[PDB]
């Protein structure tokens, strides 16, 4: 009863059991035998993911393997792609494999050809920042409106094909089923991606901390400062972010959702003046910022996870209506 979600907070509860309740979940678990790998693209801790072809129709695809022994997550990371079926820019599952006799699980993805923007093939212009964050807020308004956490959203985890203009958010290996009141492992995200209530212990988060992650990646976008709160480790990781958004406005935040801080704070965080978002422009970046953009950033980096944009009010932002208007 300390905080909730300002959109979708009661979505699972007036859904079938069946939809979130993912133990019980029972897959259908095809051939994996129908798959040949090709190459290795890498590892995760509990996973690993090959370029493959399907055989039997001659498609590329990826397969994720996993590590077996994680029942309880598997279910997790299937059912919640069984729900996203379809969604808007969400990486498409095609099937659900083992091979059949270790009986080792691995889930089939759609292949997506991404690019490295660090150097192949094009550094993004304004209007392409505005298109593939556009397109990102997309995978996640339906995520969230499917009562669905990401919990990871970071730029590995956000797929672009820049010749094609096809973007996908994967990696659902985190996400989870939000429930109102229900207090949430705050071991999860990329330590830069962490948003404050993750850094201060806080469980009874919601679909706002994608938000988090988001405003960090726009902020890196028209920056050019990427992650663009680099810390060390978690502790310093509030610390990077409190030297930009301030150390009274963390205190109101801490205050206002009855937070305690762990006191290992006391020793490094200082005293920390909020930041004008044009104290970062210079003329590296100049031409990726605008007005718009800043106070769209402005409106996500917030300590408040409950006034934070929603994914659909950012896409409603002026920021993107050279983006509607190009749709249209
Ligand atoms: O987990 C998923 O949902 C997931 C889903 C799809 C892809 C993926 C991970 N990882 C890929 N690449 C990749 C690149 C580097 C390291 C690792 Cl482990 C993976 C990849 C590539 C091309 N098309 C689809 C994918
Ligand atoms: N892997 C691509 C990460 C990325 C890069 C740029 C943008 Cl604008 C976005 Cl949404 C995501």
């Amino acid at each position: 009863a300390g905080s909730r979600a300002r959109v979708y907070a009661e979505v699972n509860s007036l859904r079938s059991r069946e939809y979130w309740d993912y133990e019980a979940h029972v897959p259908s678990w095809g051939n994996q035998d129908d798959y040949q790998l090709v190459r290795k693209l890498g590892r995760g801790k509990y996973s690993e993911v090959f370029e493959a072809i399907n055989i039997t129709n001659n498609e590329r695809v990826v397969v994720k393997i996993l590590k077996p022994v994680k029942k309880k997550k598997i279910k997790r990371e299937v059912k919640i792609l069984e729900n996203l079926r379809g969604g808007t820019n969400i990486i498409k599952l095609i099937d659900t494999v083992k091979d059949p006799v270790s009986k080792t699980p691995a889930l089939v993805f759609e292949y997506i050809n991404n690019t490295d923007f660090k150097q192949l093939y094009q550094i993004l212009t304004d209007f392409d920042i505005r298109f593939y964050m556009y397109e990102l807020l997309k995978a996640l308004d339906y995520c969230h409106s499917k009562g669905i956490m990401h919990r990871d959203v970071k730029p590995h985890n956000v797929m672009i094909d820049h010749q094609q203009k096809k973007l996908r958010l994967i990696d659902w290996g985190l996400a989870e089923f939000y429930h109102p009141a229900q207090e949430y492992n705050v071991r999860v995200a990329s330590r830069y991606f962490k948003g404050p209530e993750l850094l201060v212990d806080y469980q009874m988060y919601d679909y706002s901390l994608d938000m988090w992650s988001l405003g960090c990646m726009l902020a890196s976008m028209i920056f050019r400062r990427e992650p663009f709160f680099h810390g060390q480790d978690n502790y310093d990781q509030l610390v990077r972010i409190a030297k930009v958004l301030g150390t009274e406005e963390l205190y109101g935040y801490l205050k206002k959702y009855h937070i305690d801080l762990d006191p290992h704070f006391n020793d490094i965080l200082g005293q920390h003046s909020r930041k004008r978002w044009e104290n970062f422009i210079h003329s590296e970046n100049r031409h990726l910022v605008s007005p718009e953009a800043l106070d769209l950033l402005d409106k996500l980096l917030r300590y408040d996870h409950q006034q934070r944009l929603t994914a659909k009010e950012a896409m409603e932002h002026p920021y993107f209506y050279p983006v509607v208007k190009e749709q249209s």
